[PDB]
């Protein structure tokens, strides 16, 4: 009668197909390896800055629960330290996004779309998955997803090399969430702050467990003086460390932070990965088949504030084919053309422009960059393309094709 | 107090955004140079194929009045005739769409759009409109925008020759809507037959103003065997030259044929014209400014059966950024920008392919083309890339990447 499907791994994308698929009709069955209780309350995973074309995924399933109470976030902000002015920019710019993104935390949403799940019908098992609960949800479901991030069943999937063109981490990874951060005006950003040849820092307002904060991404380039967490071993010294990247490289940033705490004491991260593109059809010992999803079979750096993105449009990509199978076979060929018509038709993008914005960038790009500071159009899609990374090619990558649509910018400013 | 757009040009694109922005609360106010019965009854506009992502535009709006009454096309098919043997097929395949395809008459769709746009509030002016007009509008409108497809007012526009790389015709173009022919069978499909050197004959079924049919679409090289409309002059003529070509070219086909007669006497076309874009915003006398829409600023060959596609697609993005503008100004910069999200996010691409594949094929294609009739998985790739041709880069157009993708499909038959 019911169609069945198994998840493994209550993740964001995960929990949207899940809940998806009950809408749908279908029964679903989740592993997860935590309990709601202790995501809620463990570290942090992410940044999960949302654009609206995401959003709108969450909307449409009717899955945004914090709309009303997560600040939104208005647009994005670019500054570059002047290599000599001490404490000035050389570029300093900003733009206003077409609708508001929104970071909820993931350790508020995950778990309480654990709730919505168990409530609309799903069985959640809780259990740490390996192999033989794979093999039992094969013989028992329609159909088998592994949803679990960068957990380490995720190695099941084999790596695409020709699509990995890393196999070393790009960037030392950190993330603090902090109350008390005076809040940007007039409007609110991603306040991008480029420090050539050492690293990133991002920070917008965003809704955590303890209510509206904001979160500081810190990306540092190997060796360099940002990757500087290695001896930080209590919430209080990641606190500190966090301050002395501002107060050293952007002090533009610490007069907003003179009076900043962290959230709570599991409010920080830090850590790195390689980049990683995994084949999405796992084939287990018994010959019977699993089907990744998101972050198991396209791994990025957060540099370009994408994997949650992601994770929406991936899910919502893999739950349209669902529904248009059918009783069709859930088969390794249906699985390989589901994630094809992601990776080609949207993630392939999204991942050759932020393994690009990973390495040293060409002279094309600081004249763009800078260009966009004069230029409000070309600001305008430099920050409006964080909701569709397609609509920066080819004109990032390619001199020429920069220049081109710098002049088409600015003949409407 | 209400927000009032202007449309000139009562077509598919122009029809849709405006019922999109009536629904929403706008003023709308429309401009056609033909009455809708006259529109009706007179000479057939295209072959419209829209596929899935484009009738869920129509559904979301409200607007697929014909969902029930159009046949359903479940595939596509290739055929390519053998050199050697006379009248058989060295290629011959066919693959699944995912979700059904629709090609309901611009015909009786355009009138219909044109009385529920009435019915809806929206005021409809009937006038060959002008440089005049525009003037009025933009006095009076908050935003005009300019739909009239292949009208003569679209070259307002000035052409983009970097986003042009034709100037001339590349194919010579007919059309023939028919009833009688013998239903394809097991399942309904565009029915492609690659002629090498000389053309393309794809044949489909759709719903004209007397119910159900096939539309014969017709393309031939420039100066060959299949640019062959010169001396047709009368609607018999035309549906003989139509049969001499299948009789000629594919007899497979014609053995479909042996009752077919026209839809209507007007229910033929022949023509050709350049693929182009156009710089979407045009400057009238005054210094007041105008939007161009679908054909008016991206005009690709009819040969991947993507304008109608286009149209609702380019529609949805315009209608979407309208919404989110509010009372923001509909200046030159917010022009420029929503064309550049449609070009930059997805036409960039159709047209790419589009005009890639009006030239004659490298090597890799025909190893492409007959290998997909002994890998399934690459045949339904093949297939459900029309409804988002994005998803055949870089592998239809690069040897080694479409040896890889070969390989994907391959491994998973
Ligand atoms: C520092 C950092 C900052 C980021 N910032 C952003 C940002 O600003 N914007 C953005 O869009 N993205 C951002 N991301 C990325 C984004 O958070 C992720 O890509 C996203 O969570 C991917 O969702 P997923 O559903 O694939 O995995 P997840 O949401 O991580 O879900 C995976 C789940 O599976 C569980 N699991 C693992 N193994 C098993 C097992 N064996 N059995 C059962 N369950 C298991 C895990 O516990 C976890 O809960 C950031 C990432 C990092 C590391
Ligand atoms: C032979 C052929 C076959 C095709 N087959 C397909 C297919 O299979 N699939 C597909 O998706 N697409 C196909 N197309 C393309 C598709 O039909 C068009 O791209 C689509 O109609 C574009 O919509 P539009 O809204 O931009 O223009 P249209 O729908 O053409 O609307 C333009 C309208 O503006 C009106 N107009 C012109 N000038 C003025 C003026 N001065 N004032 C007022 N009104 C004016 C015109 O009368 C017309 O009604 C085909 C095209 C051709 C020529
Ligand atoms: C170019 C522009 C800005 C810079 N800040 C520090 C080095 C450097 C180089
Ligand atoms: C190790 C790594 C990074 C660092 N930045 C400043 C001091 C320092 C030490
Ligand atoms: C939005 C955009 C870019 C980003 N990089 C890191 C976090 C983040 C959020
Ligand atoms: C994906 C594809 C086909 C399917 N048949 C039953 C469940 C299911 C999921
Ligand atoms: C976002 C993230 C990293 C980047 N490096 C250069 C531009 C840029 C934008
Ligand atoms: C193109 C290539 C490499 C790059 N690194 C940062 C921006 C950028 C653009
Ligand atoms: C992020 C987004 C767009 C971009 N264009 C050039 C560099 C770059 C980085
Ligand atoms: C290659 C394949 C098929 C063909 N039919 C006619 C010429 C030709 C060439
Ligand atoms: C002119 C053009 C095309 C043609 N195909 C067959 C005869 C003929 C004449
Ligand atoms: C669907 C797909 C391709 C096509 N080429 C011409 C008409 C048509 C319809
Ligand atoms: C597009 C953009 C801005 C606008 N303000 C009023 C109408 C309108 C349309
Ligand atoms: C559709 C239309 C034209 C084409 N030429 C080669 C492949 C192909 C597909
Ligand atoms: C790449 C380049 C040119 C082509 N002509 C027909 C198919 C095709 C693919
Ligand atoms: C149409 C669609 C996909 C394709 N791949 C190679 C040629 C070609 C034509
Ligand atoms: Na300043
Ligand atoms: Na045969």
């Amino acid at each position: 009668h019911m169609k069945r499907i198994a998840i493994v791994g209550a993740g964001q994308s995960g929990l949207q197909l899940g809940l998806g698929l009950l809408a749908a009709g279908y029964e679903v069955t989740m592993f997860s390896n935590r309990t709601g209780e202790d995501i809620r309350r463990g570290k942090v995973m992410s940044s999960q800055c949302m654009f609206d074309t995401s959003l709108q995924i969450e909307r449409d399933l009717g899955l945004d629960h914090w709309a009303s109470d997560c600040p939104t976030v208005d647009g994005i902000g670019l500054a570059v330290p002047h290599p000599e002015q001490k404490g000035a920019k050389v570029i300093d710019w900003a733009a206003r996004l077409n609708a508001s993104a929104q970071s909820v935390d993931q350790r508020l949403k995950i778990p309480a779309w654990m709730d919505e799940f168990q409530k609309k019908g799903g069985e959640l098992v809780f259990k740490d998955a390996g192999i033989d609960e794979l093999e039992a949800c094969t013989q028992s479901h329609d159909l088998t997803l592994v949803a679990s991030g960068k957990g380490e069943i995720s190695k099941l999937f084999e790596r695409d090399a020709h699509k990995s063109p890393y196999d070393k981490p790009q960037r030392a990874l950190a993330l603090t969430y902090v109350k008390g951060m005076a809040p940007r005006e007039p409007f609110s950003a991603v306040c991008f702050n480029l420090i050539p040849g050492v690293g990133e820092y991002f920070v917008f307002p965003a809704l955590t467990t303890t209510g509206p904060c904001e979160i500081m991404v810190f990306e540092g380039v190997p060796g360099g003086p940002m990757d500087c967490w290695a001896d930080v071993k209590t919430p209080e010294e990641h606190l500190a460390r966090s301050k002395w990247i501002l107060d050293t490289f952007t002090p533009w940033e610490a007069e907003r932070c003179k009076d900043i705490e962290l959230t709570d004491d599991n409010g920080i991260l830090a850590g790195r990965f390689a980049p990683t593109v995994r084949k999405p059809v796992a084939t287990l010992p018994s010959g019977r088949k699993v089907l990744g999803l998101a972050d198991v079979v396209v791994l990025n750096d957060p540099i370009t504030g994408q994997g949650s993105n992601n994770a929406a449009k991936c899910a919502d990509t893999y739950l349209k084919s669902i529904l248009a199978r059918g009783d069709g076979a859930a088969d390794a060929a249906w699985m390989q053309q589901t994630f094809d018509r992601y990776w080609f038709g949207y993630a392939q993008w999204v991942t050759q422009w932020t393994n690009m914005l990973l390495a040293p960038p060409p002279p094309h790009v600081l004249n763009l960059l800078g260009s966009a500071g004069a230029v409000p159009p070309l600001a305008s899609a430099f920050a409006n393309g964080f909701d569709d990374p397609r609509t920066f090619f080819p004109w990032f990558a390619d001199a020429a094709e920069s220049e081109r649509y710098i002049a088409t910018c600015a003949a409407v400013a």
